């Protein structure tokens, strides 16, 4: 692909992540604690899985990030309204408004609902994601595999401002507690 020109700075908002991560002083990584990270409560929070948002909102043009997922067992990324729900219990569907791809025992599959097999032949490294807010395009991209098409959501209805969305995923195994970090440009 030729979309790194539209590479963005994406960092971390402290006031909507899970009060048991923990983001990095640069705003550049999360990673799971092994207990609550002695935060207040408020209502951006994420409070049944360990989700953050990023800070920069999208309401036109075209963006590029990517991803650091090196040694995960599980992970969600991609983009969602600024008003999706953060209480409770919810599917990651683009009807929710999700537009993202997720690790979970050994498969990968894109949030549609229901969700979709994603055919990877070598496990990514890092992720691409591309977003062209008038087209309504989320594409992903596998930077270790040379940049290879992942998956692309089309015809979407954004319906809001996006935000960049992270989930580095439960620890229930030991094995899942490396950090997501944003990539340098
Ligand atoms: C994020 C919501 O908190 C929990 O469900 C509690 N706990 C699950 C097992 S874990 O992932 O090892 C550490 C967190």
């Amino acid at each position: 692909h030729h979309h790194h020109h539209h590479m963005v700075h994406i960092t971390l908002d402290r006031n909507t992540a899970n009060s048991w991560l923990i983001i990095s002083k640069d705003r550049r990584q999360v990673r799971m604690g092994d207990t609550h990270q002695n935060v207040s409560d408020n209502k951006e929070r994420f409070s049944n899985y360990p989700m953050v948002l990023g800070a920069q909102r999208f309401s036109s043009g075209k963006m590029y990030w990517e991803v650091d997922v090196t040694q995960k067992e599980a992970w969600d990324l991609g983009v969602c309204r600024d008003s999706v729900q953060r209480k409770g219990q919810f599917s990651l569907s683009p009807e929710n408004g999700f537009w993202t791809i997720w690790l979970w025992q050994d498969s990968y599959e894109a949030g549609t609902s229901p969700q979709t097999t994603l055919h990877i032949q070598v496990p990514p490294c890092q992720i691409g994601i591309f977003v062209d807010y008038e087209a309504g395009v989320v594409s992903f991209y596998n930077i270790t595999d040379h940049g290879s098409l992942i998956y692309t959501f089309s015809e979407c209805v954004f319906a809001g401002p996006l935000r960049p969305f992270f989930n580095v995923g439960f620890n229930y195994s030991g094995g899942n507690a490396a950090p997501l970090k944003l990539c340098p440009l």
